Protein backbone atom coordinates (compact mmCIF):
# COMPACT_ATOMS: atom_id res chain seq x y z
CA UNK A 1 0.00 0.00 0.00
CA UNK A 2 1.10 3.58 -0.64
CA UNK A 3 0.92 6.40 1.86
CA UNK A 4 2.50 9.75 2.61
CA UNK A 5 4.60 9.99 5.78
CA UNK A 6 5.73 13.45 6.92
CA UNK A 7 4.96 14.72 3.43
CA UNK A 8 7.03 12.10 1.63
CA UNK A 9 6.16 8.95 -0.36
CA UNK A 10 6.19 5.72 1.59
CA UNK A 11 5.29 2.11 0.89
CA UNK A 12 4.20 -0.84 2.99
CA UNK A 13 4.38 -4.19 1.24
CA UNK A 14 2.40 -6.99 2.82
CA UNK A 15 -0.48 -4.94 4.25
CA UNK A 16 -3.66 -3.44 2.81
CA UNK A 17 -4.12 -1.33 5.95
CA UNK A 18 -2.71 -0.86 9.45
CA UNK A 19 -3.88 0.67 12.69
CA UNK A 20 -1.84 3.50 14.18
CA UNK A 21 -0.39 1.34 16.93
CA UNK A 22 1.05 -1.08 14.39
CA UNK A 23 2.32 1.83 12.26
CA UNK A 24 4.24 3.48 15.10
CA UNK A 25 5.90 0.21 16.02
CA UNK A 26 6.68 -0.89 12.47
CA UNK A 27 8.22 2.49 11.59
CA UNK A 28 9.79 2.34 15.06
CA UNK A 29 8.99 5.99 15.63
CA UNK A 30 11.37 7.47 18.21
CA UNK A 31 9.89 8.40 21.57
CA UNK A 32 6.55 7.05 20.38
CA UNK A 33 5.34 7.45 23.97
CA UNK A 34 5.26 11.22 23.61
CA UNK A 35 4.81 11.85 19.88
CA UNK A 36 1.73 13.40 18.27
CA UNK A 37 0.17 11.70 15.26
CA UNK A 38 -1.79 13.46 12.52
CA UNK A 39 -3.86 11.52 9.99
CA UNK A 40 -5.17 13.38 6.94
CA UNK A 41 -4.67 16.72 8.70
CA UNK A 42 -6.32 15.79 11.97
CA UNK A 43 -4.56 15.28 15.28
CA UNK A 44 -5.37 11.84 16.68
CA UNK A 45 -6.01 10.78 20.27
CA UNK A 46 -3.60 8.14 21.55
CA UNK A 47 -6.59 6.32 23.07
CA UNK A 48 -7.88 5.48 19.59
CA UNK A 49 -4.58 4.33 18.07
CA UNK A 50 -5.70 0.69 18.02
CA UNK A 51 -8.94 1.51 16.20
CA UNK A 52 -7.74 4.22 13.82
CA UNK A 53 -6.71 2.76 10.48
CA UNK A 54 -4.35 4.03 7.80
CA UNK A 55 -5.13 2.95 4.24
CA UNK A 56 -3.63 3.38 0.77
CA UNK A 57 -3.38 7.07 -0.04
CA UNK A 58 -3.63 8.37 3.55
CA UNK A 59 -1.26 11.06 4.87
CA UNK A 60 0.32 10.58 8.28
CA UNK A 61 2.50 13.04 10.17
CA UNK A 62 4.65 12.53 13.25
CA UNK A 63 5.17 15.64 15.35
CA UNK A 64 6.87 16.29 18.70
CA UNK A 65 5.84 19.16 20.95
CA UNK A 66 8.13 20.45 23.71
CA UNK A 67 7.87 23.68 25.69
CA UNK A 68 6.59 25.39 28.83
CA UNK A 69 2.88 25.80 28.17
Amino acid sequence: MNLTVNGKPSTVDGAESLNVTELLSALKVAQAEYVTVELNGEVLEREAFDATTVKDGDAVEFLYFMGGG
